């Protein structure tokens, strides 16, 4: 496990692509 893909897990838990942001990777 990553900690880029947590984040990622994390950009997209906290809203991916709906977040205002594109995710970690």
């Amino acid at each position: 496990e990553e900690e880029a893909v947590r984040l990622y897990i994390q950009w997209l838990k906290e809203g991916g692509p709906s977040s205002g942001r594109p995710p970690p990777s």
